[PDB]
C-alpha cells in the first residue's frame, strides 16, 4: 500500500514516520528532500506492507513533489495543532494540490503535537501572538471542509493516537 505525507514546513511529518518504524524522536531538526520508509504491520488480520512517502515542505519543491502522487492509496495531510498557518494551508494549499491530481484518493487529516496542545509553554507562547491552539471541534470542522475520511490526532513524541493514524490510513483502502 502506497501512503504519502503532505503537510506544512515542520510541522512534524518526518517524526511521525520515524518513532512510528523505529520508536525514537530524532533530537535534532533536519529539512526532508524526500524518502521512503516502510513498515510491516499486521490489522484486520491481514498481512499488510505499507510504504510511506515523506515529502518536502518548501514552495520551493512546489513542482517536484506532485511527482509522487500517482499510484497512491492513501493520503496523509498534516499540520502542526500548535501552528494555525498550517491549519489553514489545509484548506489553502494542501487540498488543492491533492486533488488537483488526485480527486479520488481518499484524504486523511492528522493534527501532529498533540501534546504541546495543553502545555502552558506554547499556550502562553501563542497568546502573545493572540492565537489559541486548534480545538478538536475544530479539526473536526477542517476535516468536514476537505472531505477526509477520518480525522485524527497525535504526538510523535509521546506515541499518543500514533498508531490509530496507520490504523485508519490501512482502514481506509481496505
Ligand atoms: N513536542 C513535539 N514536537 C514535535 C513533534 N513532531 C515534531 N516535532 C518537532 O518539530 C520539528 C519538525 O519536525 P519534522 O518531522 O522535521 O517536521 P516535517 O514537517 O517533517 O519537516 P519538513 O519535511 O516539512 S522541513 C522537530 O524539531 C521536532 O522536534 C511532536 O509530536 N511533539
Ligand atoms: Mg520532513
Amino acid at each position: 500500500i502506497k501512503c504519502v505525507v503532505v503537510g506544512d514546513g515542520a510541522v512534524g511529518k518526518t517524526c511521525l514516520l520515524i518513532s512510528y518504524t523505529t520508536n525514537a524522536l530524532p533530537g535534532e531538526y533536519i529539512p526532508t528532500v524526500f524518502d521512503n520508509y516502510s513498515a510491516n504491520v499486521m490489522v484486520d488480520g491481514k498481512p499488510v506492507n505499507l510504504g510511506l512517502w515523506d515529502t518536502a515542505g518548501q514552495e520551493d519543491y512546489d513542482r517536484l513533489r506532485p511527482l509522487s502522487y500517482p499510484q497512491t492509496d492513501v493520503f496523509l495531510i498534516c499540520f502542526s495543532l500548535v501552528s494555525p498557518a498550517s491549519f489553514e494551508n489545509v484548506r489553502a494549499k494542501w487540498y488543492p494540490e491533492v486533488r488537483h491530481h488526485c480527486p479520488n484518493t481518499p484524504i486523511i487529516l492528522v493534527g501532529t503535537k498533540l501534546d504541546l496542545r495543553d502545555d502552558k509553554d506554547t499556550i502562553e507562547k501563542l497568546k502573545e501572538k493572540k492565537l489559541t491552539p486548534i480545538t478538536y471541534p475544530q479539526g473536526l470542522a477542517m476535516a468536514k471542509e476537505i472531505g477526509a475520511v477520518k480525522y485524527l490526532e497525535c504526538s510523535a513524541l509521546t506515541q499518543r493516537g500514533l498508531k490509530t493514524v496507520f490504523d485508519e490510513a490501512i482502514r481506509a483502502v481496505l
